[PDB]
């Protein structure tokens, strides 16, 4: 069973390959997760130089297997149940009055390390919009990720709305439609309707000169 692999501190590697309106970029992330406290501590670096999109727009794309599922809700943890073979996570992120991100990721164990390999494709963004014009504040709000079962594809679906704070006090709504499917042919946990309560804190490393993001995240399952 997959939950046994998450009882302690597990190292994480995140690799993103992106293209937003022709602008190519790569992000490399390193850190660790401790599912017992639903804690994520990571440092992401833009390996290609300065990013053409704001760092907050990439948080949801950049490992829900580290969510803390209370003991009474363990039978509803799809994410850990798909491990070690892993799962495919596909998202369509629709930014209100702007373009969209279509992401495809494979989340799985590579030895004792949990890896998140992502391909991101962004299209139809406005040149001076909130995203390409870098008008988003370097912070993150607390959200609820509503999960439901997709018994047809032996996985789950998630529907949530992310609100990015704009520099003028307004908000940029980023509608998310998620779909997860297991890579392996082993039995997975099909959950009842519930949500993941998320809290994210963004910061910078004072000694780092490259474009980066330090992320402290806490994810807890609720709702049942
Ligand atoms: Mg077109």
């Amino acid at each position: 069973k997959g939950e046994e692999l998450f009882t302690g501190v597990v190292p994480i590697l995140v690799e993103l390959d992106g293209d937003v309106n022709g602008h190519k970029f790569s992000v490399s992330g390193e850190g660790e997760g401790d599912a017992t406290y639903g804690k994520l501590t990571l440092k992401f670096i833009c390996t290609t130089g300065k990013l053409p999109v704001p760092w907050p727009t990439l948080v949801t794309t950049l490992v829900q297997c580290f969510s803390r599922y209370p003991d009474h809700m363990k039978q509803h943890d799809f994410f850990k149940s798909a491990m070690p073979e892993g799962y495919v996570q596909e998202k369509t992120i629709s930014f209100k009055d702007d373009g969209n991100y279509k992401t495809r990721a494979e989340v799985k164990f590579e030895g004792d390390t949990l890896v998140n390999r992502i391909e991101l494709k962004g299209i139809d963004f406005k040149e001076d919009g909130n995203i390409l014009g870098h008008k988003l504040e370097y912070n993150y709000n607390s959200h609820n990720v509503y999960i439901t079962a997709d018994k047809q594809k032996n996985g789950i679906k998630a529907n949530f709305k992310i609100r990015h704070n704009i520099e003028d006090g307004s908000v940029q709504l980023a509608d998310h439609y998620q779909q997860n499917t297991p890579i392996g042919d082993g039995p997975v946990l099909l959950p009842d309707n519930h949500y993941l309560s998320t809290q994210s804190a963004l910061s910078k490393d004072p000694n780092e000169k490259r474009d980066h993001m330090v992320l402290l995240e806490f994810v807890t399952a609720a709702g049942i």
